[PDB]
């Protein structure tokens, strides 16, 4: 086993710290004067045309794709990189990662080869998003006996026909409200949409995906097409994830991702376990920020006594337990990446380590902002310091990419409930 | 032993209750208008008038000195509907109420005639303000051999001078800047202020305070009081705790409090005591906000599933946890200001206590919160919903009237160290 | 709202201190040299016997039965007291109150003044045991078509007829496993117990409590009831709590508490929910020995250092972690008991309180043991502190009485779903 | 990065299961029968002469010393399997590694031979004791100003002469009390051992190690070592770790380790800093034994209702916070014992990660096994079951090695508060 790290890995985070100070760094003054949501998301722009320039975006796609991805632990040390600085722009490349999967993860190298094009090409701002989540809530999609989506398709000679409503999706709406350049729409395949889903159906037997373009959208009426709203968020603030409404939308069968049903479904999870191990990237940078300011504050002021506040053992529990946290969590990012990697494990192993990783490293961060807080006191109440912006920012975690309570426990759970579970297959093998 | 709440005490319930529901939410319209704390806070003048018109401010002053103060208990609930409510000048009532904490305690009832006078009046805007915060730290003010407070203060003819710097007190600088109704203002005695504090001395001994009216500050040269800033809070958006520059400003010796040393020492200690007993019930109204709210939630929306998300083990759990920590909170604030009125018990015995429940309920209030909020799910971290806001101001509690790692950890601390400490005193009587 | 003790609840506490001084340290001495559950709890009978010379057995039952009891505080202060010192018999006082509740609870007076009478009369050393728990769990007794309680009851003639398996219900085997002297077994009625429990049946409607008594064995066959084992435990090593087999087992009418069904139910959970909050101060009395036992070392000992460990914030900080959750935990229990003592209250708002009681209180005190085992260090591992002793018999409290995961959450969480439900009802009163 | 095991990583953990399965398991019913700390102990020698004769002492030693340690993710691995089975004998094999450590890691080839020859034989039941601890407690032993260790040294001719008392050592006297087969006595230099430390001399440089065998033993009167009690313990009921008192104690001055001072003392700082990250593979084996024994438990078991319980959320939760315990936890061990191994990273930054990994290993290995008895629920509370065991031996780890609160936390926070402090520096290179 071993740990050490590569010239190029090395080389990904001096790229990365390099983009992060030069570029990212300039982003709140532009964004800090918007008004809402949707303008401080305007107001990126220019910064996500820097990353694409910078090939942020490109890295993003495996290299047999096109792209220039060395690897998951490359992606790992970027994302922490960045997001140890500035998650404006940050979340805007990861999101377009997330939209980008379904895509880079089928098994049909020509609709790979049209639809990734604009995000490897090294220009423009090209935007992706996977479109999953609804106002109604998710974390019961896949339930049996329940609702179900209530965004579904019907198939109208050949065309689909998409009803109903998403919130949340990063970047769906795009820079304008036209659209992403691709959206990946997750449906429930239902013939009369007034119909609840037949309670003896199994839910991921009706699951499609459904690409979705600006042109798709400037095909159909104005109307079959609505933003109806723009969460304002606690942190992330420069974001967006729209309230879309899908009214008759009429999209290609050439647009069908995929034979609808289990294969489909099997694109969501597979996508939505590999953001569930990258997110905690995203946290450690988000604590290690919090960490890196309170450590250097409590190094450097004696808070009006004789020495240091680093000095006094309560002071240094909080850093020392802020250290373990942000320690533990790289390390099983890394070896979930890894796990996700290795071809000679089955799936269901490869899950429950995504799975682990998201609730520990989401929860843990967290922990690690508050106690970076509570260590320098009332000066990081302050916004002449980082913490309330990160306070806001970590905060996210937990809730965000499939909560840990009602989604990512969930999964685990049903993992571990299985007859051939192997607690320790990622480790010691299979027996 | 007996918990059961007067018809006193539920009128005073009731009657917080009619306030924070007719008065205080129509503050937020004001508010989130203005573009900066000071703003804000100017924009709170109203609503603190009409909590003045419903005698809130003269609720804040014992019966035996003009005020309608009935008891700590009253007051307990008092803040707690305040705050499940809206801690917009629900604050400004509280800062004042420790504002006129020292000279509600001193030996001297001519002081306490002249200077108590425009709050138990029932008319105007009348600001307190008990200003100790400095901004190079307090958790360190009484160290032997540190350099003790930077706020020092000189004799000189019938005065005093006042050279130094504060930040953070609440409500110091009044409605305009040209000073609160009645600051309190902590200083060490130095007859040379550029002489470091003599590291022999007890630092306890050279405190004094002196009180400082809007009368004093007209009656000095304009740069003899100077707001430097105001802090831009994470939560508590509508408060002002400035940043303020004494430079040779003259005080009456008329103005003194008490005598120098032990005595004003222990009026600063008594005063911040009691604040910290009664800090617990703005934190347990912040939290009972948060917890309500996602109880009410998971009492209504199944998220896309078949049963309301309350009938989830893993989301019950979190509500569970929410409720003891609001119920523990609470029992312990009862004690802790039923103990600080019960004149059996000595001094160290109520500080003890006092210290317990300022840490367990700012402590213990986060956590509801975050709790709560994962509860909820990803709902939760958008502004159509009070999360976002009950984060950033609950943050706030653990922090703010005296941090519990550098302050209040410390002061039980030395208590529990004491030869005689006797930990159930405050339960089974003393021995 | 008021916090100040009365004389007598002062003198409760005086009164067990010193029973717990002068008579409970004995007890080491001689359950010490056992080599077994059994011989530990028999050796600990003449501190029972003493105890009940005491009156404490007598101070279970109210005063409207014959019963010393004060209150509910008093009883809560009395025993932190005891369990401060010793839970080797102070775990049968409690146990035997328990046992006794369902019959304190009735509104049959005559069952009372017969089945009581021996617990009243301060002398021998009379057990009681309420017999709930089963071989296969009980998290589950209650739930609508699972296999429900196997100890099941059918009416035969004029005697009902015990078939089946209890396991964890202390004294119930008495001093010599032929019984306590008042056993109250629950029984889910069933006349075919080879049949599953009918799916289409509210559980609750099925439960029926039965008095034993030394007197109803000795007038069974031999091999009607019996003794299968005891549990050899982790902390609590002095307690009797045996699996015991019914087979056949012939209990007269007049023994039955009730009508089986929803009023038998209601009988057990109050009493439950008695003892959920009351286990709190015997959570409390464990952790307090463990915070004391800590502090005096910590003001005492520098560990070769120059100044006393209580002076290393990181020490401090567990000190006032342990006391933090002790205080807590006090104010909780008696909150609790207080709120259970309310007649102006609804049972839902009375259960929460006591729901919420056991799981704090039970969870604290195992965090408050380990914190001071922390601050002390190695010294805490060997069995010349009390620290050994008190980590394995904190361990007991969350998971006894009603497990937190398993019942008293779920207990809690239905109240809560209920659509009436007010959460601060026993602070602020009824909203009607 | 990588984290794929080679073949003889695999093997080293077959190889300490079925030990552990054949061997191991046979030990209870051997020490059960027995009545105190010592007769558990010694009713312990016959499954340690099984781990002599496995090879499993002198797996203990660097191959190029003579041994057979292949590296410490092996070791890792090893003791993780070992104390899932049964810590008894397993922690006789740890206490006599780190006995070793010190002569292992001194650089005196003519000590090496001489002192590790036993434990590289394959023979007998040889055992080693770094006797550090003492009846006082050591958390401060370093504290300028203060009083510091208790048993001293001074040098008299040409030997040296010890006294005072040590506690806790595992091993240290031995299978008979006459002594262990190798001990490394940690003692502060003293000539006048009545004259309190010197108040304005650094601690560490008067640190010295003397190395006592049963032959310097024999060659000193019978009263000069006397173990004066054995501690009865909470859990790892089968250890003997005596309260030993040396009085006028005689050691030839060639027995000394190395040049008393800031050398010896660093001696005992790498051998406690290499143990503190090894200890938390003891703590994953005595956890995860917990977890298991849990999850099968969950897995089977429906508390007399309709599902298994794990299909209950509450119970799953606590689980999967388990789960994530002990994944955590390895991934922390195996990134520090490498850290360990790594020649070109400073010594700070190997100490840090190895306090670190015994803080955390230790603390979280406590709720392990506490959430899965209260998973489990009131069958958890029975000696039918493991988790009385494995309750009592989990609460060592926190406390022992040097623990969380006095020692551990503080040579961490003594770290970071250096001007030149890399926290990053094991991950990302200095
Ligand atoms: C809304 C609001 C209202 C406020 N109202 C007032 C008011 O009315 N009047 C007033 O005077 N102030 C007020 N303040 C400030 C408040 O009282 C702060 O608690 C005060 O500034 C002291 O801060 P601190 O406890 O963080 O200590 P600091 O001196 O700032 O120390 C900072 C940190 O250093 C560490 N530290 C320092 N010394 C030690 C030590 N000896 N041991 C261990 N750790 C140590 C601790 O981790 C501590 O948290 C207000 C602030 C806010 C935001
Ligand atoms: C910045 C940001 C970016 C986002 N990116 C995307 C994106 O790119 N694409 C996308 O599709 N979505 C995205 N989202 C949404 C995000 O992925 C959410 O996690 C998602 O909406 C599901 O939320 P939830 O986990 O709270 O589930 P919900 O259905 O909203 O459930 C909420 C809560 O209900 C409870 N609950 C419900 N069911 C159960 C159950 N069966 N068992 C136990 N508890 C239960 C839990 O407490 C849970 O937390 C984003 C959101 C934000 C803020
Ligand atoms: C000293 C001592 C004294 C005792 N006194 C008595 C007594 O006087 N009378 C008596 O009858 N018993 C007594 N007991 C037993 C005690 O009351 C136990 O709590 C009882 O056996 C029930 O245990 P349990 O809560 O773990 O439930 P179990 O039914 O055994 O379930 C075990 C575990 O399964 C899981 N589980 C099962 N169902 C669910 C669910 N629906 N949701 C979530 N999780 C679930 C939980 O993790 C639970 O903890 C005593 C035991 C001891 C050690
Ligand atoms: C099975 C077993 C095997 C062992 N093996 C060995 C061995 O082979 N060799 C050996 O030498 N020892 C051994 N030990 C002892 C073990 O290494 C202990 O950790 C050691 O004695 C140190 O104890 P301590 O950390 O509690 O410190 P102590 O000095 O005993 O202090 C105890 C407590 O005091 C407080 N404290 C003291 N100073 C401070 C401070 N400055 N700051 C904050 N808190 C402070 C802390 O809370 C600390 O936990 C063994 C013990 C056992 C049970």
């Amino acid at each position: 086993v071993d740990f050490k790290l590569s010239p190029s890995q090395l080389e990904a985070r001096r790229h990365a710290q390099a983009f992060a100070n030069t570029v990212l760094t300039k982003a709140s003054a532009e964004y800090s004067t918007q008004k809402d949501q949707l303008s401080r998301f305007q107001a990126t722009r220019p910064f996500y045309r820097e990353a694409v320039r910078h090939g942020l975006i490109k890295a993003q796609v495996p290299i047999p794709l096109g792209g220039t991805m060395e690897s998951l632990v490359h992606e790992s040390i970027i994302l922490e990189e960045l997001f140890a600085v500035e998650p404006a722009t940050s979340i805007t490349i990861v999101a377009t990662a997330l939209g980008l999967m379904p895509v880079i993860l089928c098994d049909s190298p020509s609709l790979q080869e049209k639809f990734l094009k604009p995000f490897i090409s090294g220009e423009g701002e090209p935007l992706a998003s996977l479109m999953h989540s609804e106002p109604n809530g998710t974390a019961n999609w896949l339930q049996k006996g329940g609702p179900g989506l209530q965004t579904t398709a019907r198939k109208v000679g050949n065309e689909w026909v998409i009803s109903g409503e998403k919130l949340w999706p990063s970047n769906s709406g795009g820079w304008d409200y036209k659209g992403a350049d691709l959206a990946c729409v997750v449906c429930r395949v239902s013939d009369d949409p007034s119909k609840p889903q037949d309670p003896n159906v199994d839910p991921a037997t009706q699951i499609a995906v459904l690409l979705v373009t600006r042109e798709t959208i400037a095909n159909n009426k104005k109307d079959a097409y609505q933003i109806l709203g723009e969460p304002e968020l606690a942190g992330h603030i420069t974001t967006s994830g729209p309230h879309t409404r899908f009214t008759e939308f009429h999209v290609p069968h050439e647009n069908l991702l995929c034979t609808p049903g289990l294969k489909a479904q099997g694109l969501v999870e597979t996508a939505f376990a590999m953001s569930a191990a990258l997110v905690g990237a995203m946290a450690i940078g988000t604590a290690r920020a919090a960490f890196e300011e309170a450590l250097v504050f409590a190094k450097s002021d004696t808070r009006g006594g004789s020495k240091h506040i680093i000095e006094h053992q309560s002071v240094a529990d909080k850093l020392i337990d802020c250290k373990i946290r942000l320690e533990t969590s790289r390390l099983l990012v890394w070896k979930a990446v890894t796990t996700l990697e290795d071809e000679a494990l089955e799936w269901k192993v490869k899950l429950e380590m995504a799975m682990q990783t998201k609730i520990y490293t989401t929860d843990v961060a967290v922990e690690c902002v508050i106690d970076a807080m509570k260590a320098v006191g009332m000066k990081s109440y302050a916004k002449d310091m980082s913490f309330p912006r990160l306070l806001n920012e970590v905060m996210c975690y937990p809730l965000f990419n499939g909560g840990n309570i009602g989604l990512r426990r969930r999964q685990m759970q049903r993992v571990m409930a299985l007859e051939d579970y192997e607690p320790w297959a990622a480790t010691y093998g299979s027996s």
